[PDB]
């Protein structure tokens, strides 16, 4: 038998992700277990300094999503690494995606004139209680990946090469629940939130590129810089659940306010989670309430179609606050090709939602996802150095 100490056995150690490709990985990538969201400060003082960060970050990332061994330096210096997956680093299904935010745009490095035309820095909503703190900043990193210790460690890999450029502004960090594989015939299911429920149900078919043109990636086409092309805008908010008045509600109430069964999924008019309901035979409301979740955040109308998102959270879970309560949450991740006519537009039809009886935002900010890295010549974030270079 194992000794007490003894590590866990994975066989998902080899997991493993493309990190150049025109899209960044991450975001239409399938979500793993666990995820990480870090906001850094850049500390550059000019353009140069800003290069050296794009290419640092570029030449890291490269490595941590694919795993090696790590080369062994004199022993006067530090570790090239912080050992924590051991000697040979293991990709483990790693995937880190860059976005710049709005304060980037500012007369620091020249890049006022082509800031993506709906990066804004983020304004409270009004069910909000922010904290400065946890809010914006210059540039955000995702990590995720089959484990936290493997998004830790690419954690440290940044903060080790970077201690002079990259200042941690706020950092949140959740999983999923995993569940055993689906018997034959029988589809899958999204995952469970910290409320219970099946979280991304109605989420845009990330197989159908088409929909992704239209939802998700910013198409060269449109009204944006040229540069920000297949970007995307990142929306990320730490939504806090009140669990213990959630669990002493009434599961009909849970229901109703959310606008799906708990067990299955389903919509209130249906019978399996990949349904969708009709909310034109119900004008007032009766079968899906004009007030539920899912039918405020999607009224499934033409003029709804540009409001749809590709959410993809996590469930984050911190310490307990004095009260007793304990902190844990939605890590809310969602991605749009426009930001306004996203999140933005969304979470104003969900202002006064009968679900933020549970619900308060405390932190997150608006990126904007870089374009993807399209091979060995380029690196993160170059089409946006050049198309501002005079
Ligand atoms: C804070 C910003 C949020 C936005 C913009 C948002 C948006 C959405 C959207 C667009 C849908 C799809 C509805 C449809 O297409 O029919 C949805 C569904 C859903 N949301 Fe949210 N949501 C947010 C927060 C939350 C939170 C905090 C929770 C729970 C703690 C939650 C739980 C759910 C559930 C259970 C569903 C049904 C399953 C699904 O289709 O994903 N949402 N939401």
């Amino acid at each position: 038998p194992a000794q007490v100490t003894e590590a866990p056995s994975s066989d998902k150690t080899q997991d493993r992700h493309d990190f150049h490709g025109q899209h960044q990985s991450g975001i239409v990538t399938p979500r793993p277990a666990a995820g990480m969201l870090v906001s850094f400060d850049v500390l550059a003082s000019d353009r140069d300094d800003l290069e050296r960060l794009f290419r640092t970050l570029d030449q890291r990332i490269a490595f941590l999503m694919r795993g090696g061994p790590v080369a062994q330096v004199d022993p006067k210096l530090p570790p090239l690494d912080s050992g924590i997956l051991g000697p040979v680093v293991t990709p483990d299904n790693l995937t880190i995606t860059v976005s710049v935010g709005e304060s980037l745009f500012d007369e620091r490095f020249g890049l006022e004139a082509a800031k993506p035309k709906r990066l804004i820095r983020m304004v409270g909503f009004p069910n909000d209680a922010l904290e400065p703190a946890c809010c914006h900043g210059d540039l955000s990193l995702q990590f995720c990946s089959n484990t936290a210790d493997t998004n830790i460690h690419a954690l440290r890999d940044i903060v080790k090469n970077l201690p002079d450029l990259l200042l941690v502004r706020w950092k949140q960090e959740g999983s999923v629940p995993p569940q055993a594989p689906a018997k034959p015939g029988e589809p899958a299911q999204s995952a469970r939130n910290f409320l219970g429920f099946r979280d991304g149900s109605a989420n845009p078919d990330s197989n159908d590129p088409k929909a992704m043109q239209q939802i998700v990636w910013v198409q060269p086409g449109s009204d944006e810089p040229a540069w920000a092309a297949h970007g995307s805008y990142q929306a990320v908010r730490i939504i806090r659940n009140f669990v213990e008045r959630w669990d002493r509600t009434p599961l009909q109430e849970q229901e109703s306010i959310i606008g799906r069964i708990k067990t299955s999924g389903a919509p209130m008019d249906g019978q399996k989670e990949s349904q969708v309901p009709d909310y034109a035979r119900d004008p007032h409301g009766k079968v899906t309430k004009l007030d539920a979740h899912i039918r405020l955040a999607n009224p499934r109308t033409a003029q709804s179609q540009q409001n749809l998102i590709l959410r993809r959270p996590f469930n984050y879970s911190n310490g307990v606050n004095k009260n007793g309560q304990l902190d844990m949450g939605l890590l809310f991740i969602c991605y749009q090709a426009d930001l306004e006519k996203g999140f933005i537009a969304v979470q104003t039809r969900l202002n006064g939602e009968p679900l933020e009886e549970y619900l308060k935002p405390t932190g997150g900010g608006y990126f904007f996802t870089l374009p993807g890295v399209t091979g060995e010549e380029d690196f993160i974030g170059r089409s946006l150095l050049d198309a501002t270079r005079p």
